[PDB]
């Protein structure tokens, strides 16, 4: 994707914030990961020039300009521009939204970092009231800000002043706090503490008055943005692309419209709702496909059908596990298991009925010649019983010899062989070539054969009774095995992010202590203690 000019992403019309549904349409189509650079500043600050230079070349709100990334292959550079800041009831909301949506946050101001510049940057002192970190109900929620806030860049335009001092050390010294307790001191320290604690990284660029040395001060700012601005990522390594950014815009803007707080965790869970249900359908579609191309529905045994389900079920779970995240209480995985169980019971009852048709059909083919040779009285005769017993067994052999009958072959036949039991005993009793005590022996031999066969059917209806419950356990163990490995990867990734956060907090805490601010160091030490406790957490399995 390569838009020629910026399009309004969020409009500030009527005191309302609305996401331009056209802008979301373009976002949904972008599949590549995104580096989101937000350029923020009061109106007529010169942001439009940085916006055009990063791209490679109204009415209030946030404007978006997505061009391909110049120095990262296969990535999209998303430029966000705040239009109309300081002209005012939604100004602070636009500042907050630019923090939530960007991976690098560029604040642009004119002149130097004095009292007027800090007063104009009053939005940072309201982020505690505009942004929420955690969804769930003694440290502040804003202590989590540093773990997902963007890098901070403060560009100073028309910086007519001599630094020896680097632009970065100028920022560092400017953010040093004042000692004292009067409120001009607390007013002085509040935006500086906010910048130092909420953003993981700080950078400063100074620009002369606009020129070939204004052009390569700009060119070095762009190259720093191109080399150092990271992919927009949500907690858990989720790389934000088009549809995922659209998810964020909608969640945050709808939360503001409702009078609620845009909450980073709520946005992640709302996005997980979308992709997890899509993961379930992708999992099912893979199951149906690998199954329809692997089962021919007179299965020889039941275990042949259960093994095809088991192997198809394993891959479907693999599909879902790969495409899912934040499956709180495993609701979507349990939903996938329910649908896979429903599919398994449908393949089974269609399996047995394809067998109860292949065999019931071949009874009318094999045994109806004999059935109507009995009709014409062909066996009603001296010696007719032995001729009948012999031909019935030849037919029974021809029945067992047919290729693939299924799991119903014995039940269908033994039901028919007893359908004609009295018809056979009539042939036996009227045969005049047989002893009447040899008639005795044969009535015993037949009812022993019937009782033996009628017991092995009940023995098989038990073996299949228990193959089903047995496979129900491997299914469960397969879900358990794959979820366990998924939950460990997520924990290892969450721990990697928390160690990074722990290092940034420890660095800022003792820096505060070194500068002599025991109160602020004490607060940060509690944030560290709260974070180290959280790092020891392990998510549980919802079994019942
Ligand atoms: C550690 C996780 C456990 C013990 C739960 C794993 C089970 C599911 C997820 C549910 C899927 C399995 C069935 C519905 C039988």
């Amino acid at each position: 994707i390569h838009m020629t000019g910026p399009m309004c992403l969020i409009e500030n019309t009527n005191g309302r914030l609305m996401a331009n549904p056209e802008a979301l349409k373009i976002l949904s189509a972008i599949t590549q990961p995104m580096v989101v650079v937000a350029i923020v500043g009061l109106y007529r600050t010169g942001k439009s020039y940085l916006m055009n230079k990063l791209a490679g070349k109204h009415t209030k709100g946030i404007w978006m300009w997505c061009v391909p990334h110049p120095k990262k292959p296969g990535h999209i550079l998303v430029l966000l521009d705040t239009e109309g800041l300081g002209d005012n009831q939604n100004d602070s909301w636009i500042f907050a939204l630019a923090v939530l949506l960007s991976s690098t946050f560029v604040y642009n101001s004119i002149g130097t970092i004095n009292q007027q510049a800090m007063d104009q940057l009053y939005y940072v002192t309201e982020l505690t009231h505009r942004i929420r970190s955690k969804s769930s109900p003694e440290v502040e929620d804003s202590a989590d800000f540093v773990s997902f806030f963007p890098d901070f860049v403060w560009t100073l335009r028309d910086f007519s002043l001599d630094l020896p001092l680097t632009p970065d050390e100028y920022l560092t010294y400017s953010l040093k706090l004042k000692k004292g307790t009067s409120q001009k001191d607390e007013t002085f320290n509040l935006p500086r503490l906010c910048i130092r604690k909420f953003f993981p990284k700080k950078k400063c660029f100074v620009f002369d008055r606009p020129d070939p040395e204004f052009v390569q001060q700009v060119a070095d700012f762009c190259s720093y943005i191109f080399s150092n601005s990271k992919t927009k990522t949500l907690s858990g390594g989720i790389q934000v692309n088009g549809p995922r950014l659209e998810s964020l815009v909608l969640t945050y803007v709808n939360a503001i419209s409702s009078g609620d707080l845009p909450c980073m965790e709520n946005a992640v869970l709302a996005l997980a709702q979308i992709e997890n249900s899509a993961a379930v359908q992708k999992a099912i579609a893979h199951y149906e496909q690998q199954m329809g191309q692997k089962v021919q529905l007179p299965t020889e045994t039941l275990q042949e059908l259960l093994d095809l389900h088991r192997d198809s079920e394993r891959e479907a779970i693999e599909v879902f596990i790969r495409s899912s995240f934040k499956d709180v209480d495993h609701l979507f995985q349990k939903e996938l298991a329910a649908q896979l169980e429903k599919k398994r019971d449908d393949f089974c009852k269609q399996n047995q009925e394809a067998s109860s048709d292949r065999c019931s059909a071949l009874l009318q083919v094999i045994f109806s010649p004999l059935e109507e040779e009995v009709k014409a009285g062909i066996y009603s005769k001296p010696g007719g019983y032995r001729l009948f017993v012999q031909k019935l067994q030849d037919l029974k052999k021809k029945y067992y010899e047919e290729p693939r009958k299924g799991i119903q072959a014995e039940e269908i036949l033994q039901t028919y062989l007893k359908s004609k039991e009295s018809m056979t005993d009539a042939i036996l009793q009227t045969d005049q070539t047989l002893t009447e005590k040899e008639k005795e022996i044969e009535v015993e031999r037949v009812k022993a054969e019937s009782a033996q066969a009628s017991a092995k059917m009940l023995q098989e209806m038990q073996r299949k009774n228990e193959q089903m419950m047995e496979q129900k356990e491997r299914s469960y163990q397969e879900h358990l095995k794959q979820l366990t490995e998924k939950m460990e990867n997520d924990r290892v990734q969450l721990l990697k992010e928390q160690e990074r956060t722990l290092a940034l907090k420890l660095q800022e805490q003792e820096q505060l202590l070194k500068e002599g601010f025991q109160k602020e160091s004490r607060i940060m030490k509690n944030e560290i203690q709260d974070l180290q406790t959280k790092m020891r957490r392990r998510k549980a399995c919802t079994i019942s």
